[PDB]
């Protein structure tokens, strides 16, 4: 036998909406992929590359001098118990993105992973790898 665990609510592949009126009326649209079946969200350019670099990105070089205030906040110290606030200082996040092949969010319900952008402000999302071998790749 091939099957796997039935359901009837509301997502991506098995639907296509949305949670009650909030501050996003709309309909993202990013790329799944089975990493479950090859690995995770790292091959992906099929049609990616028209929006790498959608706005101002060849003047970024001042945007790693702030990879030293990335613990700038608390959350380095409330770990035990950081509420994740991933919307109101979701800004604050601002990694090395320069050095960062994935641009996807992993979100954790059956078996399936997402990668196309950055939500501007809505609440569709959940996990996002950035972070990725710019360069050195060893077994640190």
């Amino acid at each position: 036998m091939r099957g796997s665990h039935h359901h009837h609510h509301h997502g991506s592949n098995a639907k296509f909406g949305l949670w009650v009126d909030g501050n996003c009326e709309d309909i993202p649209h990013v790329n799944e992929f089975p990493a479950i079946d090859l690995f995770e969200c790292n091959k992906l350019v099929f049609e990616l590359s028209a929006s790498d670099q959608p706005k101002q990105y060849e003047q970024h070089l001042t945007d790693y001098e702030k990879i030293k205030e990335g613990f700038k906040n608390k959350n380095a110290s409330m770990i035990k118990s950081a509420f994740l606030p991933t919307g109101a200082f979701k800004a604050d996040r601002y990694k090395s993105h320069g050095k960062g092949y994935n641009w996807g969010n992993y979100n954790t319900e059956t078996q399936k992973c997402e990668i196309f952008n950055v939500k501007p402000t809505c609440l569709i999302n959940n996990s996002s790898y950035i972070a990725t071998t710019a360069l050195s790749h060893p077994i640190e």
